[PDB]
DNA sequence: TTGTGGTGT
């Protein structure tokens, strides 16, 4: 045992702490108690009853309201602006088969329609089964929900189907989507939704009674959201005969959905494209002609390969395919001279180049920008040259996406972020090196690492058509064809790679009480072992007793929009008043940094964060100092500026404010807080102490520790509680740092690339873990008393000092067990106050003086 | 000294 710091409190302090204790301990409406007791002493049998009872308005029907739409649907059917629209909606594949669409879900009710881009089944269907419904005269009961995987696609899509019938948003054709929504009309409607959303709107209606019809896309994808969304209709269906499902899907792995819904019909459906020509590596160093120069493996792949193909193929051809480093990324003077030749030869279009990562991105950027080559250098001034990148500003802006200055090919050097998320339609020409990055999660070390991998083959097929939306274009993959056949299908499910805390939690909500039981009923169920380790952190955090059931703490943490340790920090920050800073700490860690990172701008970069962070030591501090130096800049009109000049994303930033009063409100509803305003100066109080942050902060993500030894920019020995040596990432405020005022830290986040990186970081104290962990015990390891935390780092610390911090922690956990059972904010000079103001004082020793 | 991508009445 190695011994820590002395935590020891002054006499005067320990007595103040001690009177406000017995202030606290010398106390004495709540439907949420009987909200809570119920949801516990309902079966499944009685949960399903009462749910059909509240959620009863589609028993109703208005044939005022069928017949008018009945009538107006014929009679605006003979106008000009429709019949046109009818016409050319008649080209797409889908409306051919509209009437054999609408027999299949009459006799059915689960069916799956498979089709490609373009054939028009995602905008069409819902058409198609409400024209129906309307001109029967049924349309007051027709209420039909469309899940998307993407926020933008479920805009986009609902503004151009409203488009199509000649209405504005919100008649119809509505969509919602997280903190934004035009809704359609209540009956008679189309609602496009974000697949996260139709799950929330669960736990008020588990069976989904509110509407007759839904429609889940993209289900190839498998999102985690999807994925669950068909195993909880395995549970909802039978209760449910009325009810009529579409799934819908590319043709992925389209049998697993059509295996996984009994047989079900299965309707395919033919594409709209242009014609994109697929070729291969030797189909490039056969054009290209390329030459290389600066395990195997490799080579027992590729040797039987080249003898099917010996007289299709040159010999210095099929000699170059035998190099391991002529497949992927790993020569990007390669890469650069195929951007070079489709300049020369082809037609005009756009070149979409996909390597796996920022890295990557900046080599061929700088190839291309500033070339060593005769070649380039030629064509250098004649390329408009995009980096695409989640971080990089050009995909929120207007630029990349329209078509080049004349004489200039546009060149757009991307990640898979080009694959779906963000789409550009002038490419003609996809070179696909055939590499990303993937996030995998080692269950039996529990590091997480970032590896570069080969893509699937439904990425491949994917990234084809991204040339085939204007032209016929054409895809240049960068490997052999015997490379494509050692591919996987698909991608991993991300359920299978996902932390599992948050759906095991949800599931409670909708009296799915046994995760393993349920879980396991997905199409691809997650490991076993994965879904303990959920539990056993549900079980830590007190959101489960530990016989498993949700406690009336995680019944809070369940009905909030964000994963439960978070949930926890911010009803925390309700109670001790630093609502404002807490919630942006939280806001950011689950959604994104608002800090872009363009290329070469790096230490220009760490220079504004350093200077944001103001001298504070925490990633997440940083960024609700961005926030309020972006408020500022608001009501100085000098946004745009102030954007600019801190290379800071202001869609971002203004997403950040949004999650946070949606925070806000929900504590509010909930009874948590006086006020909704996040803002507000009553909720606020505490939210300059910085001591009480950390010690916030540091609730919610503990148990995530690290402990630092070592100087020197500076060099760090550190390592996490679990014994593992880890640095700050160079992204983080605390990279390359000397001077700490403390040797721990908490982190969100940790990563093996070339290092094991905290990926963001707090400064903590010593006397907020103890108080707001566990694992806390008093005692006597050699002849010095201590006081530990985690039952991992031990403090010197006297006995009285230990002995009022125990009895501190005994009285908060008391108090955080009736403010769960019993929501109410804290009154300002209530008994309750005392316990809180004993606990600033405590925390308010570690101040830098 | 380095960052695949989604999303939540």
């Amino acid at each position: 045992i190695r011994l820590g710091c002395n935590v020891s409190a002054p006499s005067g302090v320990l007595e103040r702490v001690k009177e406000l204790m017995e202030d606290y301990s010398r106390a004495p409406d709540a439907k949420f108690q009987q909200q809570f007791r119920h949801l516990l002493s309902v079966n499944f049998e009685e949960f399903v009853a009462e749910t059909k009872e509240r959620n009863a308005d589609l028993d109703w029907v208005n044939p005022k309201l069928d017949e008018r739409l009945q009538l107006e649907l014929g009679q605006r059917q003979l106008e000009e602006n429709a019949k046109k629209r009818l016409e050319a909606r008649k080209k797409l594949p889908t409306m051919k088969y509209a009437d054999d669409i609408i027999q299949a879900v009459r006799e059915n009710q689960v069916i799956l329609i498979v089709g490609s881009t373009g054939c028009g089944k995602t905008t069409q269907v819902p058409q198609i089964l409400l024209d129906d419904a309307i001109s029967r005269g049924c349309a007051s009961s027709c209420r039909i929900i469309c899940t998307q995987p993407r926020r933008i696609s479920a805009i986009a899509i609902a503004e151009w189907v409203s488009y199509e019938r000649c209405e504005s948003l919100g008649n119809s054709v509505g969509y919602q989507i997280r903190l934004e929504s035009r809704k359609a009309r209540e009956r008679a409607s189309i609602t496009y939704c974000t697949t996260g959303v139709l799950l929330q709107q669960l736990q008020s209606d588990p069976l989904m009674h509110n509407l007759s019809v839904l429609i889940l896309d993209e289900i190839h994808e498998r999102s985690v959201e999807t994925d669950l969304l068909m195993g909880l209709l395995k549970v909802i269906l039978p209760h449910r005969p009325d009810l009529k499902v579409i799934l819908m899907s590319a043709t992925v792995r389209e049998q697993d959905f059509c295996d996984y819904f009994n047989n079900c019909p299965m309707f395919r459906i033919e594409g709209v494209m242009f014609p994109v020509k697929m070729l291969y590596l030797e189909d490039v160093l056969s054009k290209t002609n390329y030459e290389f120069q600066k395990r195997m493996k490799h080579e027992a792949m590729i040797e039987p390969y080249l003898r099917r193909i010996r007289n299709s193929y040159d010999s210095r051809v099929l000699d170059k395919l035998r190099l391991p480093e002529s497949e992927g990324c790993e020569d990007i003077d390669f890469i650069a001279d195929l951007v070079y030749y489709i300049c020369e030869n082809e037609p005009e279009g756009a070149i979409l180049v996909f390597l796996p990562g920022y890295d990557k991105i900046s080599q061929l950027y700088n190839i291309l920008d500033k070339p060593k080559t005769s070649k380039g250098q030629r064509w250098r001034d004649h390329m408009a040259v995009f980096p695409l990148h989640s971080l990089m500003q050009s995909g929120e802006q207007q630029a990349v996406f329209r078509r080049p200055p004349a004489g200039q090919r546009k060149v757009i050097i991307s990640t898979i972020i080009a694959e779906t998320s963000v789409t550009i339609d002038d490419v003609v020409y996809v070179i696909n090196s055939g590499r990303t990055k993937a996030t995998n999660y080692d269950i039996e070390t529990n590091i997480q690492s970032l590896d570069e991998v080969w893509v699937t083959k439904a990425n491949t097929q994917q990234r084809r058509g991204r040339a085939g939306r204007v032209r016929p274009g054409i895809c240049y993959n960068l490997f052999s064809r015997a490379r494509e056949d050692r591919m996987d299908d698909i991608p991993t499910p991300e359920i299978l790679r996902s932390k599992l805390e948050s759906i095991i939690l949800s599931l409670k909500l909708l009296h799915i009480d046994d995760p393993y039981r349920f879980l396991q009923t997905l199409i691809n169920a997650p490991n076993p072992e994965a879904i303990k380790m959920g539990v056993e952190l549900l079980k830590r955090i007190e959101a489960l007793d530990q016989t498993g059931t949700l406690t009336p703490l995680g019944m809070h943490l369940a009905k909030l929009p964000i994963d439960p340790q978070m949930g926890k920090m911010i009803l925390m920050s309700a109670l001790f008043c630093c609502l404002d800073p807490i919630t942006s700490a939280a806001a950011a860690l689950s959604f994104k940094s608002p800090f872009y990172s363009p290329l070469g701008k790096e230490s220009r970069v760490d220079e504004i964060k350093r200077r944001m962070a103001r001298n504070m030591r925490s990633d997440h501090l940083m960024v609700h100092n961005t926030i309020i130096a972006y408020r500022d800049s608001r009501y100085s009109h000098a946004e745009r500026d102030f954007c600019y000049k801190n290379f800071l994303s202001s869609m971002t930033l203004q997403q950040l404010e949004r999650m946070k009063n949606q925070f806000s409100e929900l504590l509010y509803n909930y009874k948590f807080l006086a006020s909704s305003n996040c803002k507000d100066a009553a909720s606020n109080k505490n939210s300059e102490k910085i001591p009480l942050l950390r010690a916030i902060i540091g609730a919610g993500l503990y148990p995530n520790m690290a402990h630092l030894r070592k100087s020197r920019r500076a060099i760090h020995t550190m390592a996490t509680d679990d014994g593992r040596r880890v640095n700050f990432h160079p992204s983080s405020v605390n990279s390359g740092e000397s001077g700490f005022d403390s040797a721990y830290f908490v982190y969100f986040q940790r990563q093996k690339s070339t290092d094991l990186f905290l990926l963001d970081s707090t400064m903590v104290f010593p006397m907020a873990l103890i108080i707001f962990g566990d694992g806390v015990e008093a005692g006597v390891t050699q002849n010095t008393p201590y006081l530990c935390v985690a039952k991992t780092y031990y403090f010197k610390c006297n006995r009285e000092t230990a002995d009022v911090v125990i009895q501190l922690r005994s009285n908060l956990e008391k108090l955080l067990l009736k403010k769960a059972l019993y929501p109410a904010p804290i009154e300002e000079n209530g008994y309750e106050k005392q316990l809180i103001k004993a606990i600033e004082l405590l925390l308010s020793l570690d101040e830098r003086l």
